[PDB]
């Protein structure tokens, strides 16, 4: 009789109540701007689906970031553009400024607002407990916004977060895997980077929702507070879930698969074994202690749950005591 269905606990019906054009991205028509408005200055990054450059708009001498896509399906270009346009002006969401057709690749190039980006040497070294809480709050602002606007990011990870520490500014980037949440929809589980994949992806439960991003956030927090990047260090997708189970325990895992009547790939029964749920104190040492507090562990514990329906929402996360000092200020 197959897997038990699931719905988001929050922002369930938000896309239903919008006009079709908001989420029916296949009907979105893309208008091109002038590629010659932009001169490329230097390469910043190269990343599987795209290359990223710093550029100058010669029309007005503004500095800009250009993301030249590798060949992708038109429908996925339209989804990313549509989501970027829908979320534009929202808290800590990267701003799409223009879309042009590259003369060499004949592929699209997305043009973004420039955000100055501080080295991961200056940061991650005298990044204080306060700083982690502050920037986590800022990420939660972006996720609560995008979730409220009917959109899961599905690729939350440090590579997709930019911080300008001089200006205490943060941006969530790389919306190319984001999707619109619709109740009853089965999504592709072949998303996210392995270290950040939620258990639902790993056990092939397709009827997932915004709560996927909350697992990913949990991975990032763990990694920051225990100074262990990545926290769940799988050697492949099967072992990824073994790494998770060596911490969260197998008991809650088997309960999760029972509740949703999930069919476990029999590969997994050779390898999952039996494991205790571990106390978070086993990952605390003197070299990470200043980042770890009762309220951080309580928060982390409530993000990293197998059952996606039982993880904090972005809003609930923002209300957690971990953040009382940052909200006060
Ligand atoms: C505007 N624009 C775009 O749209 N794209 C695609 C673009 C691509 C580029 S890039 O390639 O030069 N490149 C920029 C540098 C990074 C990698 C990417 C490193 C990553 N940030 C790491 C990070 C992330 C999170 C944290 C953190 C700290 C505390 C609490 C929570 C989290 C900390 Cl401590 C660090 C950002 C540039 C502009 C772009």
């Amino acid at each position: 009789s197959g897997p038990v269905p699931s719905r988001a606990r929050v922002y369930t019906d938000v896309n239903t109540h919008r006009p079709r054009e908001y989420w029916d991205y296949e009907s979105h028509v893309v208008e091109w701007g002038n590629q010659d408005d932009y001169q490329l200055v230097r390469k910043l990054g190269r990343g599987k689906y795209s290359e990223v450059f710093e550029a100058i708009n010669i029309t007005n001498n503004e500095k800009v970031v250009v993301k030249i896509l590798k060949p992708v399906k038109k429908k996925k270009i339209k989804r990313e553009i549509k989501i970027l346009e829908n979320l534009r002006g929202g808290p800590n969401i990267i701003t799409l400024a223009d879309i042009v057709k590259d003369p060499v690749s004949r592929t699209p190039a997305l043009v973004f607002e420039h955000v100055n980006n501080t080295d991961f040497k200056q940061l991650y070294q005298t990044l204080t407990d306060y700083d982690i809480r502050f920037y986590m709050y800022e990420i939660l602002k972006a996720l609560d916004y995008c979730h409220s606007m009917g959109i899961m990011h599905r690729d939350v990870k440090p590579h997709n977060v930019m911080i300008d520490h001089e200006h205490r500014k943060l941006r969530l980037i790389d919306w190319g895997l984001a999707e619109f949440y619709h109740p009853g929809q089965e999504y592709n589980v072949r998303v996210a980077s392995r270290y950040f994949k939620g258990p639902e992806l790993l056990v092939d439960y397709q009827m997932y929702d915004y709560s996927l991003d909350m697992w990913s956030l949990g991975c990032m927090l763990a990694s920051m507070i225990f100074r262990k990047e990545p926290f769940f260090h799988g050697h492949d997708n099967y072992d990824q879930l073994v790494r998770i189970a060596k911490v969260l325990g197998t008991e809650d895992l088997y309960d999760y698969i029972d509740k949703y009547n999930i069919e476990l790939d029999p590969r997994f029964n050779d390898i999952l074994g039996r494991h205790s749920r571990k106390r978070w104190e086993r990952f605390v040492h003197s070299e990470n202690q200043h980042l770890v507090s009762p309220e951080a562990l309580d928060f982390l514990d409530k993000l990293l749950r197998y059952d996606h329906q039982s993880r904090l929402t972005a809003r609930e996360a923002m209300e957690h005591p971990y953040f009382y000092t940052v909200v006060k200020d």
